[PDB]
């Protein structure tokens, strides 16, 4: 069933009017965020899973119970160190029980950049970018009527590095729980697939008296062979994004348009030479701007205006 | 249960006010990524599937448990290359398995192109055409009253290419997703019906050992019977979906009308003779235009004044 | 339980503020669609749905496990051409076990020409309807005040022929659709009986080689009784709709009232004489207009008016 | 679970701001649809079923699985015509299997004469009371102040006999549809509850020739004897409502206000003698008027106005 | 899981702007329906109950498939009067199958009269309310500045006696549905709990010949024991509910304040001694009055104002 | 599933704009209310429930269907006193079955003064509450400007006792209620655990004449286990409400603010030394007030004027 909901609430939706997030980050986390957890929903979901998450071949002289028991204990006994004789460690073998919870614990981690961005940044730049909308509306205005203050304050912002470094740390906590998780799935999909089948006992001392159980039961789970393929899948995505957030870093190469200079050529407006090659906060919100001042009609006006330039009347007859 | 659900909506819903698709390119991905995600839903549905995707004939000496185990066991086998003595390879056995998730890829590969479009073009197109749409309603008002600037703006979009480029990568991701599906499922359904068969042991070393496990069981995929019917199904579909997109491409034959010929009528419009013949960001927005003009009332009325010239009395009339 | 919710959604719902449908095409596209829907989920639901669709009788020495391979072999037996013993060949067996999906096929079919006169029909039609009615209402304003725009129009319409072929195609395919359905439900309903009967073995190679498999399971496909009842229904209903169907090609006998011709008793209207046995565009506005003018607090009026006729200050006591 | 939630929806709840039904109409709909469709879901609703619908007495040397076979088995037979030796013929066995549809069938078929009505006159009604009711505030802001239009149009309805028409027929349909469920209820409630017993053989000819197979089983319906008690209830609840649908007809006798009287006193209203015995379409409209015009704050104050007087400065004091 | 959600909906909401019921009656209605609803859900919940209503001794011998044959076969004899050998008739053996439904039938008989009352009294009553409501801001204003309509008219509601019939008839079927109820629960709750116990065989005619077949199987009904102790619970709440509906009777003791006497105090009101010993509308009237007036601004000054002189600076000065 | 459910609707929503209930005694309602009925859908669910509330030890020469047999035999003679052998007489044993009710039973008998002050007071109140607040801000208004009515009002509700007896009932259930409760819970705490194991025999008489059925079986009724932990915490929390009600009673204690003194200072107010050392109506609303006031735009300035007294410019500053 779950299929094709989680499709429509996950895919189809931002299950996660201003543009507090960048649409390249907002999608990359919406991913980063979205395929593992889609995919631990695929993994049970009862179109791939048989049933249980592993079993064992009991003696056929055990009562169906008796067999329960051996699949129950041995489930338990998968991260009991004393229990089993895994051929690779242990420690492969948690991973697999683990493995549903491990993926969900980096769609978390990754979570946490975007809640603490949500919290520590979106309303105060939100607050800025409608002062600074605002006073470019004046500009406008001031301009059809035919002080220098918000780009003495984002000059101010040029100086000022506190908000752009609560970007930088974001974006360095999203880079490292993706950049682990793809050694740890790079591992988990390294693991040979032998490591599925695993030898069990359940003879601890009671049961160790009785010579009518086997010493062994073996044992196979059933759902790593779906993990491995899963794994996979995920590794490649979050190796495409690798690269994209170390994109994100080259902030001034992706300052692609210096829309101040738009306005510059108004007469209500300033030379302002804004590459802020220096990472600066004012470069931060050259990105966020470039997205943000789109809203702007007055910024349509001026580009369309810039763009048959590359003006009174016309001005006028807006 | 599901089925009339999923009719609601994924068929009679957008489960996806200017029109930012065009509706045949809505309809296409609407379709092609709707149409693998109701087929999904419909083979595991208790409405078709009996049971497991998988069962296997035990020795009618084995417990039900440990004919569970043998199951279960060939269940992880299949994907396990060295478990199986297939008479075809081990791939075409992944495939069985794998198939509804590679159904739910090819979909979401799909919607990722749907994606892109909303993030990359659908808001910078929405600000150009509210910019047109407005322009041409000062027309119309001016016309009502009885400078150049919308359409040397759209002139310099007839030497533009960067906004159809996105179209251009949009569709052509698009068709080649379908493709390599329509490739992949041909195979899928290539493949012989007996691939839905195949052996199985258990004997891993600790089974191994004992004889009284036989050394073959004999298996069968239930779901790929249901999965080569629906998988035949879709391919029918995409094969159309395919000359689809291809007609796609045709932009200036798609420029059926041009509506700015309707108001070239005007004294207050110019001679736009813009068949973009070169495929430029004006032959995206023509045909965007085409059916987003269809909103305007002084389209409408001027549609209706050139059918029946095909005035001023008359628009005063209005 | 999901028979009464089943009647809320599918029955006391529009589940599919102009009247973008004729309400007797939009009931006909409603009952075609929801019936199979409707009895889709009857047949699988708990209240009528012993358990699988599908059962063999074992040997009373099979496991439980080794009967429930058997149904689950058979019922992929069922589709492989190879496997089965049908007295009547393999395809009326494979018409059972997808019969569930072709009713839900032809549904899909049948809501296709209602998708696409939604998008290819519509908001084309809405933005005439709305353009006429607007009309209508000057015409009834400058009667209250005691030229030739929208009937020179609407007599343009009377030569063109493009909008009503697509209403046309629409109803053809439609038609079409039931038609087949009809002819393949009668086949479906004509199939004898015993066909639900069949015989199966799980005797591919492996399990060839064991002799004590029998030869033959006998099996039954307990959902194949309910299913040629429902169809029965479903023939019985569409067998209606195809006379239906081909009535409303009929327009201009469906043209029932000139409701133009309450307007031409104004002396602000005129000789509209539009009796369409023209089949063109005009006639599919006829009809259309027909409800949809039926909104207009004018045309109550008037026919109001006319009605007591069969004014001026009558006029003015409005 | 569900009951509670049926009672929500089906019972408090109207599941089917003019009264385009009349009250006692719409109530007997409401009823006549509703109970049906709660006994349906109360009958299998696992507050009551103890499971399937059919069982069968195996051999004890049957295997569960071999038994399952049987009783799936049976429930095809029991409308397989040519598998039975039962007591009382066929049909009554296919009526007990058939019974949870034939309830539905009814339902919708009484449901039928709701959705014609919506469609075929509730809309064409609204429009003539919206026109009725504002000409009566016409009368009564006239009144204030110190043409027949309207009584001459209903004149013309006293003549006219086409709405009329559309509500006989829907009367009569209803209760031709109820009838014929009476006399189906009360034969199957007739047939004996022995008809509950029923022998069956899965002696087809491959198990036929296995002398093991008993040569009947015995098989009891366990939902029949919950079916007789619900169709007793039904066939109550129905016995009362077939002649609370003959007094529907009795309509002039239904008009038991001539609500037009209280208007009549007015010098700005007419001698409406209007006792519809000539069975027409301004009768329908009385009736449906005596209902809407409670709604009109004129009416309320002249049947007040006219209660005390059974008086300008009274007119003013309002 | 349902009981906290049966509690929200149930108890913390009115499942079932004026006053159209009255908030004892509203309440009676409300907890006379919802508690048998409650406890049938709570009956059946798995909280409780165990799985089936039924099981059945079957011998040991007995395959667990011949076991689950007598559980459903005795399910329908315990209806089947010809089956069973009960020490204390067949009916009450019937009342434990069918007990769950008889709960829901009284509830549903209860509702009758709530739903009657919502349209045979709800908006005509509204229609009053309004009026009087208005008249008396009227009479509140005319006060401010400083004819006998409304109490003229509601003179003639004490001579009317029409409207208090309806809610007469109304107050009766609730009673007399209750007390019957409370008869059948007496009755339910007096018969013997071995009752729960009942003797059945399974021996028609075909398992009548077998001698393996036990002359009878031992059965117990489990609900049997909660039902007696769910038949307790809502006895002792509708024995409590009967005399509350008695007091609802003594509507003039009912009428505990004469409302229309704060009004009279005002010589824009009159010497309305309106305690209607006559049981007549308007004492109906006078009951949703004092409930419907507490609405009203101007009584809430008034009454202030009466409370304080147990004026026209004051008057002035609200 | 349900415990995250459970807490966002039952911990995080008032899943029960003036505050008409008392935010310690509304929080003392939800509290209790809320408590036993998470808890009882805590027993439950699966996270905690191993399956049936009850088992036996069958013989293991019965036959799965035996064993169940005895499971829901004994389940039902746990409350019929004649069948068992309990250590600590029958009443304990009902207990437990009946336990999870009981838990529901005080729930909803504490939801019950809930429901009776919202009809019994809380529009009662809120008339007054409304009158009271706008008298507050005419005698702010008419203060900035620069008759004692509401305080002569309230002066009569110092002599009223009437709607303060609704409140001291309402608590006085309350107390009563969580009282038994606790008596009872202290008692089912009390209750030693070996109470969970009772012995049943199914020999009624057919069964006793069956030698091969043992003379009892030995039974434990494993939710007690979890009950008696859960009537502990329970236990605790209301042994906590006990003290908080009897505060409720301290009313005059719990008049911590004469915040009538802050209106005091103004000279449009009177010497209201209202501590209503009278247990009477006016301290109900003092206390009701208390909260309410602090709504008033009013009465926060005054009570900053108050604050910082502790005046013409200021208020004019204001």
């Amino acid at each position: 069933m779950a299929i094709a909901h989680l499709a429509t609430e996950y895919v189809f939706s931002d299950f996660l009017g201003l543009r507090l997030e960048l649409a390249v980050d907002k999608m990359v986390t919406c991913i980063a965020v979205g395929l593992p957890l889609l995919l631990i929903s695929l993994a049970f979901a009862q179109e791939i899973s048989i049933g249980t998450q592993i079993s064992c071949f009991s003696p056929s002289s055990f009562s169906a119970r008796q067999a329960a028991f051996v699949d129950s204990y041995c489930w338990a006994a998968v991260q009991q160190k004393s229990s089993l004789q895994s051929e690779s460690g242990n420690l492969p073998l948690w991973l697999h029980k683990f493995f549903p919870y491990i993926l969900l614990l980096f769609a978390i981690l990754l979570y946490l950049p975007a809640l603490f961005w949500r919290f520590s940044a979106a309303p105060h730049l939100c607050s800025d970018l409608k002062f600074i909308m605002e006073e470019l509306d004046k500009v406008y205005n001031r301009a059809i009527k035919a002080y220098p203050i918000v780009e003495q304050y984002l000059k101010t912002k040029k100086n000022s590095s506190h908000l752009i470094m609560k970007y930088i740390s974001c974006r360095l906590v999203t880079f490292v729980v993706i950049l682990l998780a793809c050694i740890y799935l790079s591992y988990y999909f390294s693991l040979s697939s032998l490591s599925d089948e695993f030898l069990c006992s359940i003879k601890s001392g009671v049961l160790k008296n009785d010579s009518t159980i086997p010493d062994r039961f073996q044992c196979k789970l059933i759902a790593v062979g779906i993990f491995q393929l899963l794994s996979l899948i995920n590794l490649i995505v979050y190796a495409l994004l690798i690269p994209v957030v170390v994109y994100t870093f080259f902030i001034p190469f992706r300052q692609k348009t210096d829309i101040l200079k738009v306005y510059e050529i108004l007469p209500t407006f300033d030379v302002l030479h804004f590459k802020s090659e220096g990472y600066n906060d004012l470069s931060l919100y050259n990105l966020f701007l470039e997205e943000n001042i789109s809203e702007l009609k007055s910024y349509k006006c001026l580009k369309v205006l810039e763009n048959i330039k590359s003006p009174m009347l016309l001005l006028t007859n807006l």
